[PDB]
């Protein structure tokens, strides 16, 4: 289950983060859930998001558990 | 049109129609563990699912959907 603590994702700096950033705001404004707090997202957003980072997808999932963002 | 099934609409369809697509419900909901509500939406791409099963085109399944009260227009 991919499911990103919004709240910490935020303060993230774009550095790190703006890609899974601006990719989350997209799936935020597709669906209109502004709920706060909570995003899970499909396992098939982490290929994805692996091609955008240019990480593998287990990389990319270490690295947000390391950021505390992704739930272990 | 986006897939918005009322679920109560549905249980008012005879049971020879309705039968696949509140077994599918069913089982969509319990992969989600969501039992909140009347209503259930479900993904465009599954409308392909629910026409290889009621053996319907996706376009004839949409539209009786839609009489039946279940989906919006
Ligand atoms: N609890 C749950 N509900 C589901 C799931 N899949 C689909 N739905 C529901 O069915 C809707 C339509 O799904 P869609 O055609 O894929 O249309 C979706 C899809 O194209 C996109 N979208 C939303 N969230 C995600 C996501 O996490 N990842 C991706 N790749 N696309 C998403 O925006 C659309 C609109 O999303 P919604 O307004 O939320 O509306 C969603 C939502 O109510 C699911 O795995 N779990
Ligand atoms: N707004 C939001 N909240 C999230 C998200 N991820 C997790 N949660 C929270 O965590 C529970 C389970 O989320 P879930 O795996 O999506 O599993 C959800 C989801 O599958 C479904 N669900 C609930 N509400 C909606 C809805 O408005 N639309 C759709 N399409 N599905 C929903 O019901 C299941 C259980 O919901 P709850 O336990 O009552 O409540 C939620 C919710 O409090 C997220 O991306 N957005
Ligand atoms: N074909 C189909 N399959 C469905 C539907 N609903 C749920 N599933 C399946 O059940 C898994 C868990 O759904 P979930 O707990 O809501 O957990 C979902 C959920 O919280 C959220 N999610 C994904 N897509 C959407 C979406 O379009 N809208 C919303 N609001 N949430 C979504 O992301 C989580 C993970 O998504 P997945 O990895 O895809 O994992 C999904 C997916 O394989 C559906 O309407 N159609
Ligand atoms: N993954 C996930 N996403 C969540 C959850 N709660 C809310 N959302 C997302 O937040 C959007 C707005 O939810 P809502 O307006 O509060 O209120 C919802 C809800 O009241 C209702 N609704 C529509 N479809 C469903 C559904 O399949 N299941 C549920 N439980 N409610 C739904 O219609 C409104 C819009 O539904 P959506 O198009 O799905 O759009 C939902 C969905 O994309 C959640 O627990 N998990």
């Amino acid at each position: 289950k991919l499911v990103l603590d919004l709240e910490r994702l935020a303060h993230v700096p774009q550095e790190k983060a703006g890609p899974l950033q601006r990719y989350a705001a997209t799936i935020q404004s597709q669906r209109g859930d502004y709920n706060g707090k909570v995003l899970s997202i499909r396992q098939d957003d982490l290929r994805t998001l692996a091609v955008i980072y240019d990480q593998s997808p287990s990389v990319l999932t270490e690295q947000l558990i390391s950021w505390g963002v992704l739930d272990a």
